């Protein structure tokens, strides 16, 4: 309910947004045209997500700041650092959805598929990740914060790449992988590619700007919030198979691209050695005939309910470690986190 | 004859960047392989140029800073922040070449080219970007530059990429795009896809390391190093097509990916209305005979011969604004990078 009520305000200061960072048309003239150019790709790229990552700045920002210091100007920049991190969701997707071969995304087309933008889609991808640090600067460079979030949101997109890395290495095309598809691994890559930037970041930044910069409370904060992570990962890989795409937006393309998933390690755990096989001759291939063996290989060996039951232990998991690990900061913070996630469809 | 002194010297501290940079791996040996990806990415894609952009950093830091003060940790840190240069030219040639659809850089084949990599050479390039960070931060955070260098590459990069969106823009492919192809149009392209980086930056970060942070000083470097990069660019442009690739190291692809290169520019500007058409025909398109009527075109307009004047009408009018604005800093600066750029073949 606490992201609701800042979800319609959040996305109103998108215009605000897009106003500041195409307002350089008017000083530099010539590079209209290419301003031009990112306003459309921040129109097509940062809005139809849910927000939940730039929700968490500003309602983490709320819950961690004494309400007589949330002035018009820090709330502004609270706002401005949530669209921040959702400007980093969106570089990351374009450029992903490159790399994994998808089809749509949020709903629509995928930007890389549109006609005309093909491979130019990586530039755009870069320009959107550069509006960060452009942002960062336009609003908190005179804040004591400032130098500790441009290293935050620089690091975190180093942990990003480096668990991507492990994501493409685990899953090289046209070679058979299953040997490599171990819970270890799998635990490896969502740390690094999904949990530091999903969970970690938004509510360190808005840690950092309520002048919470001390390592333990980091540290503590990290440990639930890479749980968090993790679970959220799982889900993201149960949802591409067997989530509902009008809901979802996005096509699966997990077993095609011959993806470490969660679920590929759980059916790898169970399956019989004549299950092994089929998963071995079916698995990451673009055959649509393929990719329905291996779906139905999955529902053979139950884990659908397999997921449901793990989202069950997840939660309560992840609620001990909130028990733990959250004071001093309010319950709250994970808790209005944790609510958004668990259950989620999409 | 100052950047052959330094070159050896620069190329030996490769090794320790790659140490620093691999380090992790006894830390965190979970990320081992996604490290031993950014060992081979870092050998395969930073080295093999000439190395001018990297070395400038450090001619003009033993230039700009009292020998006295040129201690073992000062010039290591120099060093280093020429390699952060010369890993942003690594990063964007790694994306350039895919987007260019490029055959071989630096005497072999494009990185992306290579079996198995592919357009995972997406995150291989962006990984190649966070280095930088990483770099910068573990030699030169207790520095009191230290900000000010994060901002300038932060914003080098964002020039440099808003650069490339207009060369995209003005290159569509599949579209005869003659009539974009003016010399206003092409003074802006290369100014920020090419200058600001590579001349620009360079030297401005050995400003900031030697305490030269006034913005005045800054301008006027600026309106030296922005026009050498006007004629390095409009050098590319010409042995993208008339150099010898034994010396370029690669396989020019101005013509087929449809671009706006100086050498178009001014084929538009002195072709008859025969000419004209003969260029709209075979311009922008993949077909090798007409790729090679669009040279023969050039060389009856004798574009060589207008290259070689303009060569010396720029190495003249640089040379003029090196007097005007060197002062205070010393001329050998701007002139050991004239020399370095002007008559190359490469
Ligand atoms: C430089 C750029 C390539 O770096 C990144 C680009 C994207 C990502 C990333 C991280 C986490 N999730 C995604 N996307 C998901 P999704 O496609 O949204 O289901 P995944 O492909 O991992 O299943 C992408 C991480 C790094
Ligand atoms: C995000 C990434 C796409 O950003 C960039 C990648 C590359 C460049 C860039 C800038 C200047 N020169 C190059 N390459 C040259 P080159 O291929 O080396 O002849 P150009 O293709 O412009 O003729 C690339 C600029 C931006
Ligand atoms: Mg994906
Ligand atoms: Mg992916
Ligand atoms: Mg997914
Ligand atoms: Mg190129
Ligand atoms: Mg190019
Ligand atoms: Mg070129």
């Amino acid at each position: 309910d606490v992201y609701a009520q800042e979800k319609q305000d959040f996305v109103q200061h998108f215009s605000q947004i897009v106003r500041v960072l195409t307002e350089d048309e008017m000083g530099h003239p010539e590079i209209g045209d290419a301003i031009a150019r990112l306003k459309e790709v921040l129109e097509y790229n940062a809005i139809g997500g849910k927000y939940n990552r730039g929700l968490t700045v500003v309602v983490a920002f709320r819950e961690l700041v004494e309400p007589r210091k949330q002035d018009a100007d820090s709330l502004q920049r609270a706002w401005t650092v949530g669209w921040c991190v959702e400007l980093l969701q969106a570089f990351f997707l374009v450029a992903d959805d490159i790399m994994d071969s998808s089809l749509t995304r949020r709903g629509q087309i995928c930007w890389y598929q549109k006609p005309g933008v093909g491979l130019d889609a990586i530039n755009d991808a870069n320009l959107l990740e550069a509006c960060i640090y452009r942002l960062l600067k336009l609003y908190c460079r005179e804040q004591p914060y400032y130098l500790n979030l441009i290293e935050l949101f620089l690091q975190s997109s180093y942990q990003t790449e480096i668990g991507q890395t492990l994501d493409l290495l685990t899953a090289p095309q046209g070679n058979v992988d299953l040997v490599r598809f171990t819970e270890k691994r799998y635990k490896s890559i969502v740390k690094y590619k999904t949990a530091f930037y999903s969970f970690y970041l938004p509510i360190a930044a808005a840690m950092y700007m309520a002048g919470i910069d001390g390592e333990k409370e980091h540290a503590n904060a990290k440990k639930i919030l890479l749980e968090m992570g993790e679970f959220f990962q799982i889900q993201d890989d149960y949802l591409d198979l067997f989530g509902d795409p009008s809901v979802t937006g996005k096509i699966g393309t997990d077993i095609q691209d011959n993806k470490c998933s969660w679920l590929v390690v759980q059916c790898l755990q169970r399956a019989t050695p004549e299950q092994y096989q089929i998963l071995k001759e079916n698995y990451g291939q673009k055959e649509a005939e393929k990719v329905a063996r291996v779906k139905a290989l999955y529902e053979e060996l139950d884990l659908p309910a397999v997921f449901l039951q793990y989202e069950e232990d997840s939660y309560s998991h992840i609620m001990a470690l909130i028990e733990q690990y959250a004071a001093p900061l309010p319950p709250a913070v994970f808790l209005g986190l944790a609510r958004k996630i668990y259950k989620r469809r999409k």
